């Protein structure tokens, strides 16, 4: 019936390639009467920082500051900053968080990474135990939907860039299979700066097209295999 | 003789065993007699988003906004934030650039994330063509002096994370060898908040030795084998 959605949108500019796909992703997902919610990062000026300011009240420690064990006793006792705590209620909400993003040093951009280090604290996304197959938001699905300037080609095994999948480790398994989400194929259009009108609104459209049937998919078996053998 | 080293580092806490990392290098190669210039980037409140900000002339294309392309314009025009510019001093100076850090999320903390998307631009740290052996940092050094939650057996091919290697991947080939660096091996202290006292102190007098004969030091072959394997 009805799944609810979170898209953690990572893109400067509404006109953007990145802004389309975040806006055909919240039409479809709209019209299939899905919960949809979007985390514009860049509009909110989202704080990628990890700093002290995130504690409200009073540090468990403060003469020694480690980020992780602070924050861990601040969202135990609810003394977590409040963008933070907002988008934790996003994110405990979602059934399905999709992450749009261009690449950027194959990886995400700053401000996106700064949602990743400060949204997904001890506590709420991952703990002992419960980490991997075990983490804290299993039952949820996730989704990297990224856009580069290299093409295909560039991303092979015998391309310079070597396998998209390479870069795909950190994301897809260090962080949200960690976490306990069940880890959806990604998403990749390839090199939109250099394509056609015709390629583009292709890519636009397999998109589009790929989420009229998002939830009868199965996840990825997110292992060192599937991102680096074959 | 006279070698120029730019530690950038990212760790909130000057007390911490990140920050004694730092000191240890900064204190063997300043026996040596070496240039030495430190970029703490919490201290300095360094902004990791890249945003229409770090540009202050004419935008190139003023309705819809291209990082990639407004930053390689404004670097060639000299309309950078200061910043930026500031960052980019610091490396074409330097022979050798280490980045010190703890392991967040598979990869660098996003305020080092932001330094890498925003101080190594096009026109700057690699053109279109020349990147990777063509990178126009070619010449200079860079290592990646990480500190990890997880032990060295949770980092192998058999352990739950995968081989530490794999994730050095979007950080030593992506982003490093991409503007041109050679990079050599990796200093990885693993688990210092699990370790004794004595194993703490041992992992700090490891780098400060290892640091003694840097400069004789080959780069690794920064290839797909060397990170995933045959
Ligand atoms: C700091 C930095 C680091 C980077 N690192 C990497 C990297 O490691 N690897 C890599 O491969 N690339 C990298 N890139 C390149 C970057 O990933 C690409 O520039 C980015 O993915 C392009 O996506 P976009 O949404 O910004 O494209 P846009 O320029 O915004 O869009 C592409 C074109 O599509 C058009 N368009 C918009 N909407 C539609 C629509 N609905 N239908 C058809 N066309 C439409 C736009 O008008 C535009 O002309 C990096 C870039 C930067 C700035
Ligand atoms: C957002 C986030 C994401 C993370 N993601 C990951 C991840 O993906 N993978 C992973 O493995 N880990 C991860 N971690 C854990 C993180 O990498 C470790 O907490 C970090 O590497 C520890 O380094 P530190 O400098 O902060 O240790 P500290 O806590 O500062 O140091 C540990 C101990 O060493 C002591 N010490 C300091 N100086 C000396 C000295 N000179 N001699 C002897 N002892 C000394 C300190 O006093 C302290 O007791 C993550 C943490 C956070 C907050
Ligand atoms: Br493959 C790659 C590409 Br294609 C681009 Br445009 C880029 N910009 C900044 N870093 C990069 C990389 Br690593
Ligand atoms: Br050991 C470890 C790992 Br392996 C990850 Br992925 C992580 N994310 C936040 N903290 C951590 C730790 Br402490
Ligand atoms: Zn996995
Ligand atoms: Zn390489």
């Amino acid at each position: 019936a009805g799944k609810k959605v979170l898209i953690v949108y990572a893109h400067q500019e509404p006109k953007s390639f990145n802004g389309s796909l975040k806006n055909v992703a919240v039409d479809e997902l709209s019209r299939q009467g899905c919960t949809v919610t979007v985390s514009d990062l860049y509009a909110m000026n989202f704080e990628p920082r990890a700093t002290d300011k995130d504690i409200t009240g009073t540090l468990s420690n403060p003469e020694v500051f480690n980020y992780g064990v602070e924050t861990h006793e601040a969202y135990k006792q609810r003394s977590l900053a409040s963008d933070i705590t907002d988008e934790q209620k996003k994110v405990r909400e979602a059934d399905l968080v999709i992450f749009q993003f261009p690449l950027y040093w194959f990886s995400v951009p700053a401000i996106l990474k700064g949602w990743m280090d400060r949204v997904l604290c001890q506590g709420f996304a991952f703990d002992i135990p419960g980490f991997y197959d075990s983490g804290l938001l299993q039952g949820k699905l996730a989704l990297l939907s990224v856009t580069t300037g290299g093409t295909a080609e560039m991303y092979t095994k015998t391309g310079v860039n070597g396998d998209s999948r390479y870069f795909l480790w950190p994301l897809q398994h260090g962080t949200l299979h960690f976490c306990g989400f069940k880890v959806l194929a990604p998403q990749i259009s390839f090199a939109p700066e250099i394509a056609s009108e015709e390629e583009r609104k292709g890519m636009v459209a397999a998109w589009s097209q790929r989420l009229q049937t998002i939830w009868k998919e199965e996840p990825i078996p997110c292992t060192a295999h599937w991102h680096f053998g074959q």
